């Protein structure tokens, strides 16, 4: 099988365990990932990166394709879900998913209201991979859960949008590391 | 557009919504802000800080330059208004404003009886910015609503006055966080 | 019997219980009391007040004249002793004591290397009273443990010396409150 | 004379004694300071901050203007020098100094190869002050050693560079505390 993803302690990532997704860069790297909103949309919430290094954001859990695999490995399709500490107003899910194309910017943003499990055409937009990079791990959207589906296939970068640093498909991915939220 | 200010849950501040303004440094750093009075002046009320770090104080609401903008963002002039948790006594508003110079102390205090809206020279003293701090956020008085006006331009810090902890212009601002009320 | 001294919770002070001695003034009031040194004297350490509101200093305990009185009351002679949280280099005690007259400043400072117990002429300089003031409690040095002794009789104020806020006999005392340390 | 700087035990800093310089804000605020190297520059070593708040870095010593003054006090020009816990490659000193302006970033970095003593125009870049922060202490570069010299005058903050956390002149200083080494 593929190499396990490791956290900042060097331990292998476990499916269902909570991790902050924090910038790999030390010095001007920013904080962790979390939830935000847009001017014209309160729900679903979008994925943003904190500007402050002090703020690790909201933890995520990862779920594997097969719930009998407890280890999170590189280059395998996963679900990603924020675990907010307090209840949220939005009724949409906090599962990551690729958004519909944004004609105002030309970007495919990462949003939420994704779905956990049921790999196939219905959930195609909710499957992400974690890949090794030079500066740290990167997310990649290139699902293999529906062989006959036509799909985008691209690393996940970061881009500013109306004062918030969002995640979007990009040629080169932004590097992250994973820190135990325990 | 500028970075949205966030509350302690991580959600952007919304214009018109109530927030406690609470010291980002607890313990002897105190608690939240509130309306107060002075020994020699019942009205207008002044801006004070509660000593107990368990006391969130009295919430404020923020108003943007343009009432169509609902996100409160850093480095933008806004109005700050206490929710009027007070007796029926003062006819003055609960809107923050920079006072006239205090010859007894050398301080430029934050007080109330400010005004909402009408950006320009008439309301210049009622416009405050929220800026990112080392931790939390700090207030800064440096209005740009009147390009030709000469203005003070300074962070907001804390100073003792009349046996109380007040807010005044200071070289280095005191950090606060914003809690949903 | 004299009124009990109360802590910031409204509870009566107990002999031998640890309290921070913090400035009663909120706004430009400074922090708590602790120990310092002088340029020409490392031991005994001197009593100072922290400039920073955030620093409650070192807690003290109070001891009564009679070890069988558990309540600390106003206008009664007490011993005051810092309880440092870690061992200190000086071999002198951390019990408060009025110093010998300082010809360099004209002040009678509060220093340490005091003694606990044995009220009378030998320990006279180690006895302090707590009094109600306008703005909080104040310390008063006016011991009655030796009726035939001539003694100074004055409130304890604060006064700067060598960049430190020291305590000294003064016409008007500095107000304090007592905050449970544990 | 000025207020003595205190270490994390509450004891005044002594000139010539070793101290770790550790961020007053932990977690994502980082750990202590250390000697570092740039990708493209082995010497002089630069001043960096460790990411782990468990890593105290390596100690500095402070030298006063007058060798007869043993207390380190706020708002006074001093020299800062890392204990030379390093390999023997560099002939440069471990004394902190403000660098020449960096056109690639717009920053005035803190680097080493400073000089101890001889206050005046020749050593101007090697004099720093320790100032009280909202919490802990901040460094400030605003030398008074050469009255006729024109000098920068600014707090010291932190900034990323070359994949590392460096110190540079900044509007608002980053707060540190001092731990006996």
């Amino acid at each position: 099988k593929n190499e396990p993803v490791l956290d900042t302690d060097g331990d292998e990532l476990r499916a269902g365990e909570q991790y902050y997704v924090v910038s790999a860069i030390w010095g001007g790297g920013g904080g962790g990932l979390a939830l935000g909103r847009l001017t014209n949309q309160q729900c679903p919430e979008i994925v943003v990166q904190r500007r402050s290094d002090l703020d690790n954001g909201i933890p995520v859990v990862f779920y594997n394709l097969d719930s009998n695999d407890d280890t999170v490995r590189v280059s395998t399709d996963l679900n990603v879900e924020f675990v907010p500490i307090r209840d949220r107003l939005c009724l949409t899910s906090t599962v990551w998913k690729v958004d519909n194309y944004d004609t105002s910017t030309g970007k495919w943003w990462v949003t939420t209201d994704g779905v956990i499990g049921n790999p196939g055409p219905h959930t195609l937009q909710s499957w992400f991979k974690i890949e090794s990079g030079n500066l740290g791990y990167k997310f990649n959207f290139c699902p293999s859960v529906c062989e006959s589906c036509i799909t985008l296939c691209s690393d996940i970068g970061r881009y500013g949008n109306d004062g918030q640093m969002r995640l979007a498909l990009a040629e080169s991915g932004w590097p992250f590391v994973f820190k135990k939220a325990s």
